[PDB]
């Protein structure tokens, strides 16, 4: 592939890799360095020793996020290990900087055991304003995030778990609005039991969907209570009463399909029997469960969102984590909690309803967007997102009492 | 001067809090740019590294990235203030790496005082970094931690507080001996102070040709003599001496070299008066030297003095060591910084000071004249020749000793 070669050269050329650490202050003279280092640097140390909160005033902590991975689930490459994941973590860090102005240290950790990983990461707390866990396989990632959120007094957030849920939650909110639907009666079917599956269900319920209206499926079919095969602690929580056992049966009359599976997992027949104006999230990648065209060919009333920037309504994680961490950092929050995640969902949804500015159109080739079936969420390169979402997260942090700065 | 304290606080909070920023070294504005820096293009270097682990040095910042890691248990001269309070110092250390060797640094402050917790945490960070500079960890824990991490990790691990003073003072000593026509094997050295850098000084001096029988270590309790128990440990005894002397005053009679790692005033004119002809004094107490060059010259006109102060000639400044040492180790993709490499740095620093000083250096220092002798025993910190002289010799020592994985 010529594109793979372009990517290798991109990384290899010039300064190897994609990041550089620079000084934000003058550091060229004896005088400069008498402040940046000994003896002047003793002064902020002594201030922080006396008043711990001042670490946020004299260091980069308040704008510094760790992107931390053990490389056990890198993109779609699987368990390739910490060093091979480093380009991805450097790149995630680039997204933080470009979209939120947040500085990132990417940390690749050679630990696969949950408790070993956690015991190594938790003692890094003094360094960072927040932790973005990335590309850790399930189920370890559930246990790791849960334990670090309890042990650490700074935000801990696994974006692979929650980003899809937050952004698709906002799209689902708008899709329901457009089709005169109330969340408490919407029937949702989730296909796939990966890292982001459960979080989708939790966010949808937080948006007012009912637990009984959600059916989760995996490779073996419907996850029903009593099922034992392929089961575990996490699949068990959202296990359903439904008499359905296959995805085909679960989808009959369903309103929403959340696809976190493989291409072709959604067929015209399943589509045939969904409720009118079906809402389809085809998040499998590289290839969606079904293309927008093949979907509308079978059901012209179908509303569709995918993980791809080729098609309308791209569910892109970059719409979530930059603003969420920006709001958390700005309030020096000790957590990113469900209230802050929900605030991001509603803000994203509300932004899509606004008029789309000229330069957004300009950015996307003169294409005109207006709120509807073809425009349910903001575009990823819409610069309004940070301005719209981060303050709502900040407000939610203050309201829920996890903010430590007004 | 608490108004100088004020200047430093302002410096740290002006514009952006802190002293560091992380930026992209490549285009990252457009969707096309980001299709290379992130999904899907970023999969290509990932797959290459998975097939061949060494390619992590080709496609990431690892080969120019050092961690400055501390638990804040011995920050500068402030003692055990903890990891958050040490963060400005570690950010500052990283600034020195970048300005003097072009090395990128992630400063990592670790909330762990238990040796096992600390080492377990740092060991598994190897995939991230090309090298580890331990900093501001108190003794004796720092000894256990550095030895363990050097053994356990396959990237260089180096505790600059232990070794920097030793390397730079060793270079100065070599040159001081040259000037006074001494042979290292017969030089009598007294080390005053038993902190993190004391033993490493003794080891480097012996590597330079000094003898144990000629070295006497002192502390709070006076001389550390063999057979002493009072306030001893597994590190103090390693250099205990058969001397009949018990106080610092006694130790210094007829001695050639005083190595001061203690407190101000610890060296008085009386004991200076009874040192050998051409006494060599390293007064490296922070912030005020055991004695100033001027009062040392008063008590003893034939005295040769180095201090930790940029104020006085012959500054024993750690910045002469670690930037080049890591530069040499990184560029050869070495698995260690070993004693051979440390020695190579010593000899390179010493040799550089013997050369004619270029106009460029004089101009940097306001037009002052420098020539090898009693007032110029080691290179100036802002001499750009230092990296050019030291890093290649470190690299050659890495290759010669077999720890390099990449030839230069
Ligand atoms: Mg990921
Ligand atoms: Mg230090």
């Amino acid at each position: 592939t010529n594109f793979d070669q372009e990517a290798l050269l991109y990384h290899q050329q010039g300064k190897p890799g994609k990041i550089e650490v620079i000084s934000s202050k003058p550091c060229a003279t004896e005088k400069d360095l008498s402040l940046a280092y000994s003896p002047g640097v003793a002064a902020p140390c002594k201030a922080i020793a006396k008043d711990p909160a001042k670490v946020y005033d004299y260091t980069a902590k308040g704008n510094l996020v760790a992107v931390i991975s053990n490389g056990t689930a890198v993109l779609g490459l699987g368990n390739i290990g910490p060093a091979a994941g480093k380009p991805v973590m450097e790149g995630k860090g680039i997204l933080f900087k470009q979209f939120a102005g947040i500085d990132v240290f990417d940390i690749e950790v050679a630990a696969t055991d949950v408790d070993v990983f956690c015991n190594a990461v938790r003692v890094l707390e003094p360094t960072f304003g927040g932790i973005n866990l990335e590309d850790i396989k399930a189920p370890e990632c559930f246990e790791i995030e849960e334990r670090l959120k309890k042990e650490m007094n700074i935000p801990v957030f696994h974006d692979d778990q929650h980003g899809t849920a937050i952004v698709s939650g906002a799209a689902l909110l708008n899709a329901c609005s457009i089709t005169n639907r109330k969340m408490e009666t919407v029937r949702i079917v989730v296909n796939g039991a990966g890292a982001s599956a459960n979080s989708c269900a939790k966010i949808f319920i937080a948006l007012g969907a009912r637990r009984e209206n959600i059916i989760m499926c995996d490779s073996q079919g419907v996850i029903y209570k009593g099922r034992t095969a392929g089961m575990n602690k996490y699949k068990e929580y959202f296990a359903s009463e439904t008499e359905a056992r296959t995805l085909t049966e679960a989808l009959r009359g369903a309103d929403v399909f959340v696809g976190l599976s493989v291409a072709g997992a959604l067929t015209p027949e399943m589509l045939k029997d969904m409720a009118k104006d079906p809402i389809i999230f085809a998040m499998a990648n590289p290839e969606p469960e079904i293309t927008p065209d093949k979907a509308r060919a079978a059901r012209p009333d179908a509303i569709i969102a995918t993980g791809r920037s080729d098609y309308p309504n791209q569910v892109n994680n970059v719409l979530g984590f930059p603003s969420i961490f920006r709001g958390a950092l700005d309030t020096r929050s000790t957590q990113i909690n469900e209230e802050m995640k929900l605030a991001a969902v509603h803000a994203l949804a509300k932004l899509a309803r606004e008029d789309v500015p000229d330069k957004v159109s300009a950015t996307y080739g003169g294409k005109s967007f207006k709120f509807g079936r073809d425009y349910l969420i903001p575009k990823p390169f819409d610069t309004r997102v940070l301005l719209w979402v981060a303050p709502e997260v900040a407000k939610a942090a203050m309201k829920s009492g996890v903010a430590t700065r007004a």
